[PDB]
């Protein structure tokens, strides 16, 4: 018996679209920042969940672990970052990760073309979209306390879909696939996300632990 799944697609701020063809279509060294931007955004909604549950403690029932996993699959190639903290709800999800405005979204541009290093990005408020400096298609899975399990999709061009997730169940945090580019797979290679977590965060305040397939 076929199965109805609603879709709901959103076009990008903008700015948010115009940064993003600038991260896909022009050259940047230095992009290994990108897991630096994701294990931060964990962290921050790790401490909103260890925050939230000072006040209601139930909030842990859906998991009291608060950790992050890096997950390299190099048959799909794909890296997942995933965390147990707060999700994002479906209007988190709209507004955080691309309809609202950025008000440093301009001024990166600008330090950009004049030769920043892609590493400020986080500076400006727009580290997300880092991702797009090695993924040719983010999907984020997301599940937050008395909301359901929603997935968001983009591979750039303007716009990201919104579905409700009939995938795997999570209890309670968010996860980011990253559909990595062909020349960008390096990041799949245990060496190198050990080196790049050991340079760029160094204090994330939660246990992080990678997950390598025989
Ligand atoms: N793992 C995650 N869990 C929950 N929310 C997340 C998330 N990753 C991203 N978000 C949401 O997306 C928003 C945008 O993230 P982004 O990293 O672009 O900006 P930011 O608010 O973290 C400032 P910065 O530029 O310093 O990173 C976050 O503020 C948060 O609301
Ligand atoms: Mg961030």
């Amino acid at each position: 018996p076929m199965e109805e799944e609603e879709v709901e697609t959103f076009a990008f701020q903008a700015e948010i679209a115009q940064l993003m063809s600038l991260i896909i279509n022009t050259f940047y060294s230095n992009k290994e920042i990108f897991l630096r931007e994701l294990i931060s955004n964990s962290s921050d909604a790790l401490d909103k969940i260890r925050y939230e549950s000072l006040t209601d403690p139930s909030k842990l029932d859906s998991g009291k672990e608060l950790h992050i996993n890096l997950i390299p699959n190099k048959q799909d190639r794909t890296l997942t970052i995933v965390d147990t903290g707060i999700g994002m709800t479906k209007a988190d999800l709209i507004n955080n990760l691309g309809t609202i405005a950025k008000s440093g979204t301009k001024a990166f541009m600008e330090a950009l073309q004049a030769g920043a290093d892609i590493s400020m990005i986080g500076q400006f408020g727009v580290g997300f979209y880092s991702a797009y400096l090695v993924a040719e298609k983010v999907t984020v899975i997301t599940k937050h306390n008395d909301d359901e399990q929603y997935a968001w999709e983009s591979s750039a061009g303007g716009s990201f879909t919104v579905r409700t997730d009939t995938g795997e169940p999570m209890g309670r945090g968010t996860k980011v696939i990253l559909h990595l580019k062909e020349d960008q797979t390096e990041y799949l290679e245990e060496r190198r996300i050990k080196e790049i977590v050991k340079k760029h965060s160094q204090f994330i305040g939660y246990p992080i632990t990678l997950f390598v397939e025989k």
